[PDB]
């Protein structure tokens, strides 16, 4: 990543073993559960494109997903090249192409050069946006169940139903009342409109 | 977070993998037991609003609770906008709205700018107060038992009863004597008024 | 905590996740065994009153004990207010009350201000003394057995008896000879007076 | 490794126990799965040739592979000597041979001298390229199955088939449609040409 | 401990949670096996007397041993007072007594003052010597078996016998040949005198 | 160890708990497998002789081996004294003897003095060479099997045979073809001379 030192210049630092290990584990344990994406974003804070490629490449399974991500990345790179065409002056900074931003045709030195320039071309933040676009599509695709099939069981506590319901909504990116069981539905209808979630859960406890 | 370096300027530092992992674990193990809230507060020391969103977003279950928290946050943001209306001068710091404080409409750079300004607008501390308000409501809601149903069993050591009693009081945010068993109640009545907890526990040992 | 940096000023540092986790574990594993108190003292080195409250508040069980501790803290605060009454000059340091020292009516900024003042008012060290007073009472109260009931078994090695004996003495805060079994007692009587513990253990091996 | 300090000079730092342990583990757990190579590259960031030899030498099994790697390294060193022949001036930097780059005939001091020279001779990056060439051959050799033998089972979800298919392609360094089962193949034929992987997976869900 | 910072002054640093935990574990796992003493010495590098008391006090079992250690410490303190009697000048450093060195009658500030003085009075190194004297006696006392009872079994490999033999010698602080079994003894007699241990082990393989 | 700080002077640093623990574990798990020696070398980077003694002394078993190592060290020290005889000028650096290099008759201060002198007498690197000489002899001695007894089984994959073969060669510090099974031997004979290991393994797959 690029960090500020103790004396206030922006410098390159090796990706840490703890960071590498945390990512691989979270993917092993959680696959593409929606909470994996904010974890990715936080572990890749200050990342160069090389660091972002390292994190993606260290994943060993889920190679269907990692291929779909490559496709999304290539579409975003091609749209970048559409908006930002490029033509080098000895010793001068060249302009990045899509593939430079994705770290396939750029060196670490060029990446540091762009990201620390005054003003900076934040190639790591741009690439991370493309990656997260790609990851969100994967989360949606690997969502097991439609929100239409989340209905409260006759013996299911209302709290457990609401947990399943919002978990599903998150992955898919008055239905709550419609899908409640007969007993809670009756209570909820009687609360009248514009009830908060806290009030609905309280009433159905 | 925003930290002081070794040479005494306030600077942004990446959230650490250890911090991220500690929070997710504590939520996995303890759900919304009341001791989870001081742990949240300590792990989020120096946090920007972006860091606070990261910590909340990395939680994978309990999505009913995380929705109720969003509701509380939106009420606090709306009250902020009531007390602090806003109208930008090239190169100058804009005034934060509620949604800026909650980190949904503000950038990390703006967040750092507010928090390090002379004098600072402590947007991370303000947002953390809203979050903790929301978390306290969740702790109360997920409290399993009323204090009225904590009564000492005929064979239950007085110490174990007092542990259950104050554990319940904490989550709900002379009853101790009333709810004691016949044998301890008699001892306790005879101690006369204004006995410390240490004396009551000693007497009932 | 308040630490010295690499360049020799006293500065505030966030409590670390490792410190938070170590305390909670030691309390989970050892409850109020006497060795928990030196561990508390070492983990809270440089602590502000806010840090000390964090460590106490992150404990989830033992709420009878944590209530008894609050009582001890309130007695020490009230004695502080007796010895050190207080009456603020714009921009000047106010004098701390008992509740300021215990961190319930003081801010982190005021706490840092006192502890780094020339000369310092060491509010973290004062509060830690009150806490340890309270913890020692809890250790004594949760001591399972009287020293009078620690007697060497007919088949119990003398070493194992002495371990039980001094473990009990520690928690309760010639008896060793009196409580020995017939065979060791005879050996020990014959050593004559003023024998070291090493000599007694050697003789009874 | 060679790192930048807090005050911006390039200096030698000991390889950390965490780095040493992470490599040995990943090799214990994953053998020569293709994802082991980006992990190697990331753990050896800033490495001197001595550090790279340390990491390879700390592997205890897989000695057939480690011998094959030595062979690849010796071929790359010999090609280096072909392109860059060498002839020492008291106190002056000598030119590195192949075996100097591989760290068998060079000292740590000479290695630091080359890598920190203005302009630097990046002997650690050159050696790492040779090592990765050698590792890629090993990954290909230890690939269990041909891509021709990855075919979708009659009851196998299309997602699981695509995961096996791209996992195999990665290790080997319209076939996807040809190797699909009758039911998915029919769906896929009907999508018409130039379908993305996302569309194929969606259609076959 | 007292450490050198990044800018070369000797300063006090909190004992780390990792250090505290490592000591307690090693004592839990290894009791007073002789290898515990070099581990103690290494974990207490730079220790103040307060740090050394912390490490000893955090041990929860083995209270017979910890009492025997107190006795040894009190004898060494009393011998110190014999060799170095003491008589304070406002603002000046007082001379340490035995109990000051053992950290029972001295403050952390006084301890730092002695250890960083020009020239320093190394109170932490002096106390550590007393502690190690005491620990060595405990290792000897808890040694299970005499070296006279370590004899090679008729089916016991010579290597395993030599491991038991030197393990016992270490704890107790031509016998090797005398205690060998008939078959190895014969081989060893025939090697003639002044054979190295390597030669004896080779011969008996 | 002796490290460079953030501001570029060579200074003494305490051996870390992580380093101490990593060594003890690796010896517990791997005994004197050949890969233990590069691990020792990497964990002892920058070590003083005191640090090297700490690492050796913290090993609890294998006391036959640790005695054989002492013997090797004493022979290397005696050869040092042969090549470098010594005769002290107030305040001046004395010349190290063998036993000074092995850290038995030298203090930590003298050790730091030698290693940081201009030009340095690298007593830690010299001692580490003696130790590694001694360790290599132990690895050879504890090698279970001769290379002559590594032969491919009738049903043993060629890869697994080559792994056993080079593992044994490493510990002992056309035979591969001679010891192959009939079926692979035939294939290998037919490849003709000067085949790489990769080609032999490919042919026998
Ligand atoms: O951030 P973490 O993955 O939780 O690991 C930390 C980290 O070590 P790594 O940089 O090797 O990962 C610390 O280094 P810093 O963050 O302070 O630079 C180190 O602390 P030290 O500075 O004291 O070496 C500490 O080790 P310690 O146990 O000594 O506190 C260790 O945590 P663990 O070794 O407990 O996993």
């Amino acid at each position: 990543p690029i960090v500020q030192n103790l004396q206030g210049q922006m410098v390159h630092q090796c990706i840490s073993p703890r960071t590498l290990n945390a990512w691989v584990k979270v993917v092993e344990e959680k696959a593409f559960s929606p909470e994996v994406i904010p974890m990715f974003s936080a572990l890749s804070c200050g990342a160069t494109p090389q660091d972002l490629n390292t994190m993606l490449n260290t994943v060993g399974g889920h190679q269907a997903a990692m291929q779909m991500l490559k496709e999304t990345i290539n579409e975003e790179a091609a749209e970048w090249d559409r908006l930002h065409p490029v033509h080098i002056a000895p010793g001068q900074m060249r302009e990045p192409r899509g593939s430079d931003i994705a770290g396939t045709t750029s060196t670490l030195q060029e990446q540091i050069g762009w990201m620390t320039h005054n003003p900076p071309i934040p190639v790591g933040e741009i690439y991370k946006r493309w990656i997260i676009l790609g990851l969100n599509k994967i989360v949606r695709m690997y969502s097991p169940t439609s929100i239409l099939d989340i209905r409260q069981g006759p013996k299911e506590p209302f709290r457990d139903y609401v947990d399943r319901f919002y978990k599903t909504l998150r992955a898919e990116q008055t239905l709550l009342v419609q899908n409640a069981n007969p007993d809670c539905k009756t209570i909820l209808k009687a609360l009248g409109p514009g009830a908060t979630l806290e009030e609905m859960m309280t009433a159905c406890q």
